[PDB]
């Protein structure tokens, strides 16, 4: 749908971005889950930007990619996000399993790394943040796939 690009100069801009972007879900206050999957090479920033928006909005402590666990829930102030991994999802058949179902129905944020390996199972993207970069620099463009994506797009104007 809308889209935005974004250039990000250095890390402390991804981080202000990642708080800027988080606060807008927060305020959206959708009862439905947010899905945004995160896309880019490996190093692009994808755990970077969720930590920005996780410790942007509160949050205190590590923010650890969960490479084994693949989901890592977060509580913050009320608010249930949960940060995806999803590279060693075998088959995404495994998610059906775990824990999955009771996240996806609630009105939680869900953040996902490597959302392909989930593809059927994963709920389709509200909206797509892809991260290209070049040396310490970065550049974003978030894509909305629904209403609400497109929503979240025209909060960022001015
Ligand atoms: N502008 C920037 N934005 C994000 N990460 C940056 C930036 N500049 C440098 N970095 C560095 O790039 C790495 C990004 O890694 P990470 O967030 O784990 O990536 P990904 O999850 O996509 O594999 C970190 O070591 C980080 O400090
Ligand atoms: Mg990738
Ligand atoms: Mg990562
Ligand atoms: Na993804």
């Amino acid at each position: 749908m809308e889209s935005l690009t974004q250039y990000i100069p250095d890390e402390f801009s991804m981080l202000r971005f990642g708080k800027k972007f988080a606060e807008i879900l927060l305020k959206l206050h959708t009862e439905k889950a947010i899905m945004v999957y995160l896309n880019g090479d490996l190093g692009a920033g994808k755990t970077t930007l969720t930590r920005g928006m996780l410790q942007g909005i509160g949050h205190q402590g590590n923010v650890k990619s969960p490479t084994y666990t693949l989901v890592e829930e977060y509580n913050i102030a009320g608010k249930m996000i949960y940060h995806f991994d999803l590279y060693r999802l075998a088959d995404p058949e495994e998610l059906e399993f775990m824990g999955i179902r009771d996240y996806f129905n609630t009105d939680s944020i869900c953040l996902i790394e490597w959302s392909e390996k989930g593809q059927g199972i994963l709920p389709e993207a509200d909206i797509l943040v892809n991260i290209d970069y070049y040396d310490d620099a970065r550049n974003i463009e978030l894509i909305a796939q629904t209403n609400l994506g497109k929503n979240i797009i025209s909060a960022f104007s001015n």
